[PDB]
């Protein structure tokens, strides 16, 4: 029979569980096998990387680069989103993949192994977590937000009650999705649109506001050659207050 | 004798997963008590607040204060370290107990529940992880921290590779203490001695050093409303390149 996109993340999903799981800030994920390139990296190619290879879709990856079979589809995938955090045994990684057809994004899921969660995003549908729909939370009193940056914005941080910087940009999106944080901001000028690209079609179903500095809503993409900054939140009022709480 | 209060902290993880970790995920733990404390804190603190109270030793804790029972063993504890994560799905949390033996610490305990991690520390013995010794790492690349401050951090993100702020300072200096960040740093005049208590001693016996803003060591105290700061690290160098970059 024919899959469908959120079988082929099934198949991903139990995969992972099986085969790099077991090398959760175990010393071996970190060992070079063959730039070193690490075990744990050997293995997402040989499973997860290689698999959409062979359905023959366009692939964009860090590691891989970018693949061109000449498809009317592209996929963008981070076998290891929070790679650093991953091979030190820190409890915050997920599976990242954002489907195209030609340049539209068609579905998105990132799976966050450690506590079993499945986010699924819809453009037009909506996005879920294991199945249920999942929207944005209201705006809470006192904010809490992602924030990653160089230096830039100061003002922020009086602007809300607590900050967190978690080490998985894709997962503190899909956090975001479900109602964990109010907002997730980047102004570090790291990011490429293929960093967030999952994580944005997610939170955009989920009733997420995503700008750039400019007040612009993003528009996702599995470009790699240009750095963003972007501003995701709950709310159009908090997300303007931290746009305007930006220099430069 | 620290082997009876190894058996101690067994019987909290035990009471911890019974009571707490079924309320990991559902909306009943974010229930707000009273004034925020919610469902959860209270549990927690039900739980080994009781403990070490019907043992008849002092108890230093950040919702009760210090009950003083005239007894030669004191216990600083903070019951749920992590509680806005909790309480949102965030995995970064967990149990600190620091024991002393009068003014002298002589055991020290961390869970983390969420990747059934035990984390002990013995002055004068070692540091452990589910029993296996564990050391602070060898300085060797750009630092990796966490960090944590109210104003401008542009200084000190320009001397690391990257930066964390979990939520959890007793997980961020267990982290440290086992090597997988180099450097903790909390200026927010925001923790108090039951926050870092056990983390300090874990982190130190595992060969951190940990001092305060005036690069003095910390010295922890019986109290639950002193507001404390830290900056600790694997490396005396990368501590006072810190102290240097500190920025208001």
């Amino acid at each position: 029979s024919v899959k469908t996109w959120r079988k082929i993340a099934i198949d991903i999903i139990r995969d992972f569980d099986h085969n790099i799981m077991p090398l959760f800030g175990n010393p071996k994920a970190s060992e070079t096998i063959s730039d070193e390139t690490k075990v744990v990296d050997k293995v997402a190619e040989n499973i997860i990387i290689s698999k959409f290879k062979d359905l023959g879709v366009n692939v964009v990856s860090e590691e891989i680069g970018r693949i061109d079979q000449g498809s009317d589809y592209t996929v963008v995938v981070d076998p290891l989103d929070g790679s650093y955090n991953f091979i030190n045994g820190i409890p915050f990684f997920a599976v990242s993949v954002a489907i195209f057809h030609e340049k539209d994004p068609i579905y998105a899921f990132i799976y966050e192994p450690i506590v079993e969660r499945l986010y699924e995003g819809i453009p037009g549908k909506g996005s879920y977590l294991n199945g249920e729909k999942i929207k944005v939370r209201e705006l809470a009193e006192k904010p809490s937000i992602s924030f990653y940056t160089k230096g830039k914005g100061t003002k922020i941080i009086d602007k809300v009650k607590r900050t967190r910087t978690l080490g998985a940009i894709a997962l503190e999106l899909a956090y975001l999705a479900r109602g964990a944080l109010d907002a997730v901001v980047d102004i570090r000028n790291y990011l490429r649109p293929t960093d967030i690209a999952a994580g944005v079609v997610i939170a955009r179903e989920a009733g997420a506001i995503v700008k750039d500095l400019d007040g612009k809503d993003v528009e996702i993409t599995f470009s790699a050659t240009e750095k963003v900054n972007i501003i995701a939140a709950n709310n159009e009022e908090l997300l303007e207050t931290i746009l305007r709480s930006i220099e430069k």
